[PDB]
């Protein structure tokens, strides 16, 4: 199973499909493909937990990589039997996910806190309770609250999807810290993080 707050699963979340591919709603699918490939970590077909996972080796770490393929308001369908399965605590995971409440180009890492009214947040927190790490990418808020989904589901213009490229690729350099259980010194690393 997981050992304290060494981070040993990694969830990006999203929805599957090409049509989604590009979406800010799958920030975390970009975290969590983008980090797989940086470590050579196989992603590969897992229908028994409804997703797409992988194993492998972090910085001398064995950690557990976990895209949801349920679509996003389904997400803990994935996420709770595959930590659940490999005895995998709350303490020991980090989400990565879109944050519509900071701008592109910002990035946290809290601990703990509700879903923020991001829907597969929602589907996971009744669940496994709150007490995971998330890896907040921001994406921006649009308009009002009929605007949400239009704006989780388009694809971000160029200057923005720049500055959320540039925040995952930080993020990336501080997951050596996360699977060390160094989740304070990550959590000011990541924050300080300005684009320009």
């Amino acid at each position: 199973g997981s050992h304290m707050s060494n981070i040993s699963l990694i969830v990006g979340l999203g929805n599957p499909g090409s049509e989604y591919a590009q979406t800010r709603h799958n920030a975390g699918f970009w975290f969590v493909e983008q980090l797989a490939d940086k470590y050579g970590i196989t992603l590969k077909n897992d229908p028994k937990f409804h997703g797409i996972s992988g194993r492998g080796n972090i910085e001398g770490h064995d950690v557990r990589l976990l895209l949801p393929m349920t679509y996003m308001n389904r997400s803990g369908q994935s996420v709770v039997p595959f930590s659940k399965f490999y005895q995998i605590a709350p303490e020991a995971i980090l989400i990565a996910h879109d944050e519509l409440d900071m701008n592109p180009g910002v990035i946290r890492l809290k601990t703990g806190g509700g879903h923020g009214g991001h829907n597969g947040l929602r589907d996971i927190v009744p669940h496994i309770g709150p007490n995971f790490h998330r890896l907040r990418i921001g994406i921006g808020h649009p308009g009002s609250k009929e605007r949400v989904s239009g704006h989780v589901l388009g694809k971000a213009p160029s200057n923005e999807q720049s500055l959320m490229d540039g925040a995952i690729d930080h993020a990336l350099s501080k997951v050596k810290l996360l699977v060390q259980g160094q989740v304070p010194q990550a959590m000011n690393q990541i924050n300080a993080y300005k684009p320009a």
